[PDB]
């Protein structure tokens, strides 16, 4: 990570962010609705794919981010309306939107 | 690409915010470069600094504590026997590692 951390020194000087994956459970308990991210960059429209035990729910449309800075992720736009059972395995992705390649973000289980 | 490094970075680190904009302080006459600070740098280990000038080695040197603001120099004249370096020559800042004695260009002028 040392090595990672100042290579991305030298190229891009500046660099701030907090991606700890704050999970939001809905009504029942049970469900796993949200994932939200306190602060997430900007210089890009990065979108958010969703795989549940290793089905692909593919990518919807990215919530604005938020005035303190955060961008949640919303399971239940990806799978109609409903959340997820916590006993799944759900996965999300970051799509970079200039090459479509997509990097683990954030997984539950 | 560092898109791919920053959410690798992401991942593993969770929570990070670095500053390593070099910024050349001149000498006098000010033709001549006598620092470089950052802004903003990593606290969590006692990093220090190796300068090269022109492609010669002068050596790893501990800077200044960090700043109250955050921000670090290395002052060169430590590095090149009390005097600041002519414009005209290449100056090289490595950040060392203490942990593993592994080098790192921060700031390259020329």
């Amino acid at each position: 990570d040392t090595a990672l951390i100042f290579r991305l020194a030298w190229d891009v000087k500046k660099l701030s962010f907090d991606y700890t994956p704050n999970w939001g459970r809905g009504n029942p308990n049970n469900f796993i609705d949200t994932v939200t991210f306190p602060k997430v960059l900007t210089d890009k429209a990065y979108t958010y794919r969703v795989a549940v035990s290793g089905r692909n729910l593919g990518v919807k449309p990215s919530y604005a981010v938020e005035s303190d800075g955060s961008q949640k992720v919303n399971f239940l736009e990806y799978n109609s309306g409903y959340g997820i059972a916590d006993t799944n395995t759900i996965q999300v992705f970051v799509v970079d939107p200039d090459t479509n390649n997509d990097f683990i973000i954030a997984q539950w289980n």
